[PDB]
Order: structure tokens, then sequence, then C-alpha cells
């Protein structure tokens, strides 16, 4: 029962009774949390950024805006090269790192909000960082499809990727409540005197990560196992690919920039009070999303979810200032829900997709060449992480360019706008992409 496993027989119908479930199981429920503080490392700069004037930092509109959009550049750099680590290090080995390893930020940025001297390309990098956080969904999506290679084991994929979006809603959820109060204040936190007479304690927003990093690693590192086991069209993987990123892209894009566009345009509204809500009811909807095209088919959910991304992403340019005159943030912060709602309606639409193509049309495939049920789940486990790396790295694309096309819009035209075209027109091309492969 040693941390490395050397007898797997999921093929096996009596050894996953017997030693099988328990095993998958137990590294499934460590997983699952380890990829939760990812996503909120990973995000962080969504809700520090806003809180970076309030401290004395006098950083342009557009530059918080790209901080918010970085995470993803290295994000989407390192999820293909993470996709690969898992076979290389082991399940347990590299769950334990690429979780240890988000402390040094987390560390960094508490100390780099404390500094008002503290350089812009400082927060460029520490930014670049937290996008570490981001590739950790590729290493963990491959880790779980080894440990539950079965057939009808499909969904252990999706409850792993679906509970480890929500911790972009947690963090969003948790920073703001822990800033306002004084809890670190043994590790060197300093608070910054608010206008409103409250203390500001920025660094808790990053700091409290810290700990729960720490726990499950050392959780990961005592309850998680490496599996000692053998590891070995196209046309379909960049469809996915487009796909995923029009949907999940969209869902970590708006997660990112909402709390700094929402500020921009309704100034006055305290945003990180509301803002958790949106990847919320997203990260929850994902979910809805896998069964839903699993029922109804990928084609039909794929495109009346487009459908719907282009009428709400229309739909809100009736909610804005035009300009410094009326606006509804009530129908703003709506409209963004409804956006939210169906990006990750999508998001788990597509990926059930991703499954039924690279792990069980290719399992079924072996077989119907009279293949093993071993050999079986072997290909239909790695050519599943392959895909998701790379379908994800693509997909996280998102998660910069809608801020930084806010970011642009902005600072060129003075107005969100030009942005939300180019997000409108995307919208509708895949409306008529998805209607062209059909
Ligand atoms: C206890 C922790 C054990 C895990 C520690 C992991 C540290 C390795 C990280 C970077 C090097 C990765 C290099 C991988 C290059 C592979 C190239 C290849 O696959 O060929
Ligand atoms: C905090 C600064 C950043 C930290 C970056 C960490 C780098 C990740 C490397 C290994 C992770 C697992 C480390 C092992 C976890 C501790 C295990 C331990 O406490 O003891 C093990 C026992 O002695 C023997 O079985
Ligand atoms: C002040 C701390 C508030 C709660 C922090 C939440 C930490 C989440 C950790 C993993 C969830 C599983
Ligand atoms: C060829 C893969 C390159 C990336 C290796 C794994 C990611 C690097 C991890 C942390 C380095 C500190
Ligand atoms: C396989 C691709 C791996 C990508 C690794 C991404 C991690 C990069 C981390 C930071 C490196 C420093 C970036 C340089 C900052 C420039 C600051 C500036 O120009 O203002
Ligand atoms: C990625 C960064 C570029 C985003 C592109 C969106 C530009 C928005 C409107 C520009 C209008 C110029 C006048």
């Amino acid at each position: 029962t040693g941390a490395v496993i050397t007898d797997w027989r999921p093929e096996d119908p009596a050894f996953w009774q017997q030693r099988g479930q328990r095993i998958a199981s137990r590294n499934l429920w460590i997983s699952v949390p380890c990829l939760l503080l990812a996503f909120c490392v990973w995000m962080l700069f969504s809700a520090v950024a806003v809180n970076l004037p309030k401290v004395g930092f006098n950083f342009t509109t557009d530059q918080l805006f790209m901080l918010t959009a970085l995470p993803s550049v290295s994000g989407a750099l390192l999820r293909v090269p993470y996709s690969f680590m898992v076979p290389i290090f082991g399940g347990r080995r590299w769950t334990a790192f690429s979780t240890g390893i988000l402390i040094i930020p987390c560390v960094w940025l508490g100390f780099a909000v404390q500094d008002t001297s503290t350089p812009y390309s400082v927060f460029i990098i520490i930014s670049l960082l937290c996008g570490f956080a981001g590739a950790n969904f590729a290493s963990s999506m491959a880790n779980i499809s080894f440990f539950f290679p079965k057939q009808k084991q499909g969904g252990a994929l999706g409850l792993n990727g679906g509970l480890g979006n929500m911790g972009v809603s947690v963090m969003q959820l948790v920073a703001p409540l822990v800033v306002s109060l004084s809890i670190f204040a043994v590790f060197g936190s300093q608070g910054v005197k608010q206008p409103d007479g409250t203390e500001l304690y920025l660094a808790n927003a990053s700091w409290i990560w810290v700990p729960f990093l720490a726990i499950f690693t050392i959780a990961a590192w005592f309850g998680m196992n490496d599996l000692a086991t053998s590891k070995a069209k196209r046309g379909h993987l960049w469809i996915m690919s487009l796909l995923y990123l029009a949907t999940f892209g969209s869902f970590i894009g708006f997660s990112a920039g909402f709390a700094m566009l929402s500020k921009t345009q309704f100034p006055d509204v305290q945003i990180l009070q509301y803002a958790f809500f949106g990847p919320f009811i997203g990260a929850l909807a994902r979910s809805a999303g896998g069964a839903l095209s699993d029922r109804l088919g990928g084609t039909r959910v794929t495109l009346v979810n487009f459908i719907l991304m282009a009428i709400f992403s229309g739909l809100l340019f009736l909610t804005l200032p035009t300009d410094g005159q009326g606006g509804s943030f009530m129908a703003f912060f709506a409209v963004f829900l409804a956006l939210f709602l169906t990006a990750g309606l999508g998001s788990g639409s597509t990926f059930q997709m991703i499954s039924v193509i690279f792990r069980k049309l290719t399992m079924d495939r072996v077989k119907a060449e009279g293949g093993s049920d071993e050999r079986a789940m072997r290909e239909a486990a790695t050519d599943t992480a392959a895909a998701l790396g790379f379908i994800s790295a693509i997909g996280a694309i998102g998660g910069f360019f809608i801020p930084k096309a806010f970011g642009s819009s902005l600072a060129l035209t003075g107005s969100p706008v030009g942005a939300m075209k180019v997000f409108l027109i995307f919208y509708i091309a895949c409306v008529v992409i998805t209607w062209a492969v059909y």
C-alpha cells in the first residue's frame, strides 16, 4: 500500500472492487482541492489589480488589465508541457511539486503590494508566475484519466475539472473578505487606511492561500499515488480547440477582467462584493453542459449556446454609459451573468465532446481492432491527456485576449465597445463555423 503502485490492473474486475476503486477515489479527492487552489492562484490578479490603486499604486487602466491577462499567457504555454509531466514524475510527485511551487508567487505578491515603489515589471513577473497555476489543469486532468481508465469511469474527469474551475469563484469570494481583516500581522502584514476609514490588507488576498497550498502539498505527498505503469484526427483537435477557446476561454477571460471592466464603467460600485457570482454559476453550469451535450448531441448544444453568447454579448451594449450618460449596472451585471452561464455551459459541453472523441472513441476503436482491455484503457488515457493538454492550451488564450482587448479598447477609444464588437463578431463566426461542421 506504498506511495508507488506497481500492481495496477484496472482490466481486472476483482482488482477494482478490492483495491482499484479505493485508490482512485483517494487520489481524486486530493486532486480536486489541489486543482481548486490552482485556479485561486491563477486568477489572483482579477481581484488584486482592482485594489492596487486603493493602496497607493498608480498604474494605468491598461496596465491593470494586462496584469489580469498575462497569467493566461504563461498558463497556455505551459499546459502542453504539463500534460507530459505526470507520466514522467508520477501523479503524486508532480501534484505535490506543481502545488508547492505556487507558494512562491503568493508570498512574493504579498510583499509587492505593500511597497508602492514596487516596479510594474515586478508585477509582470509575479503575474507570469501565477500562470504556472493555470497549467496545473493539464497535469491534474492527465493524472485522473489514468486513475479512472475504464469506460464507465467517464465523469471523474468532469468532476475534477468542474470542481477545479470553482477555485476562481472561491478566490474572488475569499479575497475581498480577508483584506478587510488583520490576520497576518505576525508575518509582517501592513494595513493601508482607506478613505472609508477602514483598513485594507492587500497582502492577505495572496497570503491566505499559502497555508492551504502547504497543507494539500503535504496531503498530496502522503495521500496520493504514483502509477508505475506504461503510458504509451488532428482535424477534430482544431475544432475542439476553437470550441474550447470560444467557451472556456470566454469563461476564464471574463473571470479575469470583469471586475476591472465594471470598475471603469461603474466606479461607485464595489464590484468585488458580487464579482465572484459570475465564475460561480459558470463553473456550476459546466457540469450541466456535459450531461446536456450527451443527451441532445454536441452539435445542437454548441449551436444554441453560441447563439445565446452572440445575443447576450449584443445586449451588453445597452447596459453601458454612452458616454457618462445613463447605463445600468444591474443590467450590466445580469447580462454578464448570462455570459458567464453560457460560457460555462459550452465549456462543459465542449469538454464532453473531447472525451467522446479522444477517450471513448479511442478505447472502442482498439477493441474493434481486437486489442486487449488493458491496451484500450492505456491509449485512450494517453490520447486524452495529450489532446486535452493541447486543447486547454489553445483555450487559455481567451484568458489573455478578453482582458487585453478591454484595456486596449478603453485606452484607444475611451470605451469598451471596441472590444465588445470583436467579441460579437467572434461569437457570430462561431455560430457559422459550427454550422459548417454539420
Ligand atoms: C515553500 C517554498 C516552496 C516549496 C516548493 C516545494 C517544491 C516541491 C517539491 C516536493 C514537494 C513535496 C515535498 C515533500 C512534502 C514534505 C514531506 C515531508 O514532510 O516528509 C516526508 C517524509 O519525511 C518522507 O516520507
Ligand atoms: C514552454 C514555455 C514556458 C513559459 C514560461 C513562462 C514563465 C515566465 C516567467 C517570467 C520570466 C520573466 C519575464 C520577463 C518580464 C519582462 C518585464 C518587462 O518587460 O516589463
